[PDB]
């Protein structure tokens, strides 16, 4: 799993431990060990959501499997909750794109997961 | 609809009002209320296009529907026109990737659009 | 072809000529002329891989064709080799997502490619 968050909130507002929390909670939610999980947080971005530059986030979760209707609803509850409590972003100003990757289309360590 | 533009032109060359314009233009182009549109502009990037570091852009447009052959041709003229007029980027130094998302694969407000 | 690298390596550790090298190597590997290739390198990112913030990279290779099981394994060796040598990133801390784009979903120069 790979989780990316782009946000307009300032870097100084990202709390200590946030990357680790995303890693831990994504391991719990996807069932993949933390060693398999990558996270990327991009603050200070020029962004608007609904025509407003109030705090917002655009995110993506890529995963080899573990993507689907009910799973994605659960991930959205989890991830919006973290963005609200940690980054102060209202859940109605977050989009998350979910991508189910074929293992042959994910490279790692001089090979792919096919 | 979510529109992202990454460019090597400097931040100071992004005009005041650009995010608002992108929101309004995309609302009209997709026929959707502006409350649904998210935009993200990333200047000052380390980029090359065709081996050259002259002004360029790499963009993406994600939407649940409203993506397809004819629509994408229209979006490309609109978006290249905005990048040319507002950021002085030649249309032949712009790539835009168009992504049609399933509703179940887009999270928002603690759930998904499914 | 469009190649994007996101990394926590600092900007000063990205060697001069890296974008040109990526362009030339991708031209050889994909068979497309350099004129067709775009590259984007994003240093200084806030990232973790397996819960650790040692040097890592999350990358994408989009291409109209030239994507598949065997090709992607070859690209991963090429790209992990370059990231290891040029950015000093361990290859087990690199993920690369491969995307085969339909030409009708790629905009350029005021229209699409199909
Ligand atoms: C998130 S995208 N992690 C990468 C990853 C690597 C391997 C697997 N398992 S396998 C080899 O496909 O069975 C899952 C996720
Ligand atoms: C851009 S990605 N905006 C979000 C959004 C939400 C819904 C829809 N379409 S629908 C028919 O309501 O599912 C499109 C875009
Ligand atoms: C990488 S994604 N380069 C873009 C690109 C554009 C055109 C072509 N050829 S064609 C026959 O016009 O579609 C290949 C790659």
């Amino acid at each position: 799993p790979m989780f990316i968050v782009n946000t307009n909130v300032p870097r100084a507002s990202v709390p200590d431990g946030f990357l680790s929390e995303l890693t831990q909670q994504l391991a719990q939610a996807t069932g993949k060990p933390p060693q398999y999980i990558a996270v990327h947080v991009v603050p200070d971005q020029l962004m608007a959501f609904g025509g407003s530059s109030e705090p917002c986030a655009l995110c993506s979760l890529h995963s080899i499997g573990k993507i689907g209707g009910a799973q994605n609803r659960s991930y959205s509850k989890l991830l919006c909750g973290l963005l609200a409590e940690r980054l102060r972003i209202s859940p109605d100003r977050v989009y998350i794109n979910y991508y189910d990757m074929n293992a042959a289309n994910v490279g790692w360590n001089n090979s792919t997961f096919a």
